[PDB]
Parts: C-alpha cells; sequence; structure tokens
C-alpha cells in the first residue's frame, strides 16, 4: 500500500513549523501527528514532534517520539540528540550520556558533538558524587537544630525590611515585598526567622488539609507561578494581599524555571508566618529536591542566601501539605489522580509526606498526573505519573461525596481550561511562561457557600532583565 502522500504531509510539516515559530506547541504537534499519519518513515517529523514535545515538557512523549525517529534511521544524528535532550531535560544524566555519545560516534569531528559529550560525562560524575551522598530527610538532623535565628547578628549597616520580635507583621511583608521588588535583598537573621517559623507551621498539619469558608466569605486558587515574582505582585494588586478575610490557596511549584523564586517563596511563607490562615501553600513537583538541584531554586539560593538553606528549604518543601479540600466540596491537588480506584481523603490525610517524592505510590502520582480527554488511564506525557480520564475523576468524586476537582502542574493558554464534563479544572497563574509562552495567567474565586467557581485571567507584566533559568543548571541553560 503506497497511500503516503509526501506533499501533503510536508503541507502538515510546514504548519506545524510555523506554528512552533508562534509558540503554538500543541497546535505543532496537532499538525506534526497529521504529517506522521500521511508519511511515516520521515524521521524528521518524529523529530521535530518529540521537539515541540520537550518544549511542553512532555518528556516521556518526546523520548517515545525521538525512539520512533532513530527506529526510521539509524544515521539520523538529531534522533539521539531529541531523545538526549529530553533525558536531560527531566535529569536523567546518565541516559542523555548515552544518547549524546551515538550523537557524537555519527558526527565525529563536530565541536558540538564532542562539546555535549564532554558536557555530559562532566555531569554524570558530577551526579555519582552527588548521589553517593544522598540521605533521606528523615534520617538528617534539621538546619533548625544547628541554627538559632536570635544569634545572627544584623550589621547596622543593612537598609532592608526588619522583623522586631517575633511577630510577623503586615508592615514587614510589605516592606519586604517592596524590597524585592526593587531586587534588594532580605536579610540572612529575617529569612531564617521566616523559614524556620513556616517549619513550625507545617509539620503539625495533615497531608489532607480541610479549608473552612465560612458563609458570605471567599477565597482564591492560584496555580503554578514558577518563581515569576512580578506576576505574583501584580496578582496581589489586582485581588488583594492574602489575609484572613482575603485568603488563597496556592496549589504548588511556587518556585524553579523562573529567576526570581527566593522573592515568592520569601513572601509566600512570611503571609503564612503573619497570620496562618491568610495562605495555604500546596507542594508541587517542583518543590523537590530533584528538580531544584536542576531547576534553577537551588542556585537562587545558594547565590541569594547561604548554602544551608538549601537543606533547610528541601526539608521546610517536605513538610508541605499534599492537598487541600475547600467547604468538603472542592478538591484541590497540584497535579491529579491516582492510578487505582477507592481512594479516599482518609488515604491522602495520613500519607508521610516528609520525604522526597518517591517513584512510586499515592504522593508520586498526585504530584505528576495529568487529566487525558478519553476515559480510562494512559501512560504519563511527562514520563513520570500517569494520565486520568473523565472517569476517573467523576469516580474519585462521588466516592469522597466531592463536587470538583481543581489543579494545576500544566500549562494552559488562557491559564485555565475545564475539562471532565466541568468536574476539572486546571489553573495556571504563571502568565507568560518562562518569559515566551505568551499565555495569560489565571486564578479562581470561590465564594461561600453555593462554591461557584469564579475564574479571572490576567496577563504578564514587564520585570527587571533577569532571564529565566538564570540560575538554573547549566547544561538545562543551553539547549531550549
Ligand atoms: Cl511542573
Ligand atoms: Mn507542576
Ligand atoms: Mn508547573
Amino acid at each position: 500500500n503506497e497511500n503516503s502522500d509526501v506533499s501533503r504531509a510536508e503541507e502538515f510539516k510546514s504548519q506545524a513549523n510555523e506554528a512552533f515559530k508562534g509558540h503554538k506547541y500543541s497546535s505543532a504537534i496537532d499538525l506534526y501527528t497529521k504529517a506522521i499519519e500521511l508519511n511515516s518513515n520521515n524521521a524528521v517529523y518524529w523529530a521535530n514532534r518529540a521537539f515541540a514535545h520537550t518544549k511542553l515538557e512532555e518528556y516521556g512523549s518526546a523520548i517515545q517520539d525521538a525512539s520512533k525517529a532513530i527506529e526510521v534511521d539509524s544515521r539520523y544524528s538529531k534522533g539521539y540528540y531529541r531523545r538526549g535532550a529530553a533525558y536531560l531535560a527531566m535529569g536523567k544524566f546518565k541516559d542523555a550520556l548515552k544518547d549524546f555519545q551515538q550523537v557524537k560516534r555519527l558526527s565525529p569531528n563536530d565541536p558540538d558533538a564532542t562539546r555535549k559529550l564532554k558536557e555530559c560525562e562532566k555531569a554524570v560524575m558530577k551526579l555519582k558524587f552527588e548521589e553517593a551522598i544522598s540521605v533521606p530527610v528523615s534520617e538528617r538532623r534539621s538546619v533548625a537544630e544547628s541554627i538559632d535565628f536570635h544569634t545572627i547578628e544584623v550589621e547596622p549597616q543593612y537598609s532592608g525590611a526588619r522583623i522586631e520580635g517575633e511577630e510577623v507583621t503586615l508592615d514587614f511583608v510589605k516592606t519586604m515585598m517592596e524590597d524585592f521588588k526593587n531586587q534588594k535583598t532580605l536579610h540572612k537573621r529575617y529569612a531564617y526567622q521566616i523559614v524556620l517559623q513556616t517549619r513550625q507551621i507545617l509539620l503539625a498539619l495533615p497531608s489532607l488539609v480541610d479549608i473552612s469558608v465560612p458563609h458570605g466569605k471567599h477565597i482564591t486558587v492560584c496555580g503554578d507561578v514558577h518563581g515569576q515574582f512580578y506576576d505574583l505582585l501584580n496578582i496581589f494588586e489586582l485581588n488583594g494581599l492574602p489575609s484572613e478575610e482575603n485568603p488563597y490557596l496556592f496549589n504548588g511549584d511556587f518556585v524553579d524555571r523562573g529567576s526570581f523564586s527566593v522573592e515568592i517563596i520569601l513572601t509566600l511563607f512570611a503571609f503564612k508566618c503573619m497570620c496562618p490562615s491568610s495562605i495555604y501553600l500546596a507542594r508541587g513537583n517542583h518543590e523537590s529536591k530533584s528538580m531544584n538541584k536542576i531547576y534553577g531554586f537551588e542556585g537562587e539560593v545558594r547565590s541569594k542566601l547561604s548554602e544551608k538553606f538549601v537543606d533547610l528549604f528541601a526539608e521546610v518543601f517536605c513538610y508541605l501539605p499534599l492537598a487541600h479540600v475547600i467547604n468538603g466540596k472542592v478538591f484541590v491537588v497540584h497535579g491529579g489522580l491516582f492510578s487505582v480506584d477507592g481512594v479516599k481523603l482518609s488515604d491522602i490525610r495520613a500519607i508521610d509526606r516528609f520525604c522526597e517524592p518517591p517513584e512510586e505510590g499515592l504522593m508520586c502520582e498526585l504530584l505528576w498526573s495529568d487529566p487525558q480527554p478519553l476515559p480510562g488511564r494512559g501512560p504519563s506525557k511527562r514520563g513520570v505519573g500517569l494520565s486520568f480520564g473523565g472517569d476517573v475523576t467523576k469516580r474519585f468524586l462521588q466516592d469522597n461525596n466531592l463536587d470538583l476537582l481543581v489543579r494545576s502542574h500544566e500549562v494552559k493558554d488562557e491559564g485555565y481550561e475545564v475539562e471532565h464534563d466541568g468536574k476539572l479544572i486546571t489553573v495556571f497563574s504563571a502568565p507568560n511562561y518562562c518569559d515566551q509562552m505568551g499565555n495569560k495567567g489565571a486564578f479562581i474565586r470561590f465564594e461561600a457557600p453555593d462554591m461557584k467557581p469564579n475564574i479571572v485571567t490576567f496577563s504578564a507584566v514587564p520585570h527587571p532583565d533577569v532571564k529565566p533559568m538564570a540560575y538554573a543548571n547549566n547544561f538545562l541553560r543551553m539547549f531550549n
């Protein structure tokens, strides 16, 4: 059957490349799929759809597409290049080393092939040391055990904000945010005060927090912000600062990727210190030593804070709750649902969350999952977690007497998308993601008692000339 039309397939490829130039990666993937359907022996099509997949952080789909590209042409170096870029993007340095070994073997005198190979060799042995000294955080002394914040002297020439006494006050938070806005810094004493007080608050919280919004009051659910501090300031300017009267739920992924991650996490933690009922912080996948070590937050901390804040921030992130339930009706996780059925809220509440997210179990799945339009389950596009359909959402909701599922974790054009017949809503509060996506951000206000989700969208604001991934892993920087 010679029924493949190369002309129509090349028409789809150019259309997909045009959508690629315009950062319309989902449309590009669709057009590459149509191109592949009409011609599956062109490895360039597979490599391009893989490239578009990595742009959407769909690294599993990327690896699979690049693998089919390699299957088509053994000597197509761009297939191995794309697969290794996807592996490198998700931290699998050894697999990246394999694919970049192959990339050099094909083009043997190309300077960049040997360069990326020597780069990956340095990275894998560096990772060998890092992995050899890896110890579970629950078997380690807390940083709080060896640092009392009252002991830290503040030199009189420090011009930034000061916490007088034990209490974090709204006046200090406003001064801290204005200093952060002008690219100033907070003293180590007050950073330690904030983070150590936050450690106290979070460790006494269950893994699933029941949030009670009484009759007539409201709450704002926010999605990923990934270190875009100036868009966080925009959210607060458009919707009001966190307060007992105007509470916030931030659905994980506060840091990494964006280059103002320290300022966000210090602002969010301080608001929690000031009035705990004024803000609720769920955990994301990027509140993890695995992610922060390579995606910017850890390097941002080492630059603006010190090296002990790295372990302290990791420990505090391990204490973050995994989920929230608003008025016993609205279920808010970051990632999604699970590979098994019959999971009740009691199961989530009882999770021993004080560890780095494993590669298996309820914790990993609720932090990494994505919804799919078709019913059922399927392999994760990210290679971590799973894809769950509308039947999974509906069963979980009726099983738990819940009305709605709210989640984030995935970028959206308008900052939101309603799926699963109005039972799942993705919310994403990082507009113009990575300074290149061009999307709007969004947040959802919930007013009691009827709990109708009032979605509000917003656009990005300017910020100082600090490029994304600035403090991130060097090798991950020189791609995209
Ligand atoms: Cl993410
Ligand atoms: Mn996420
Ligand atoms: Mn995210």
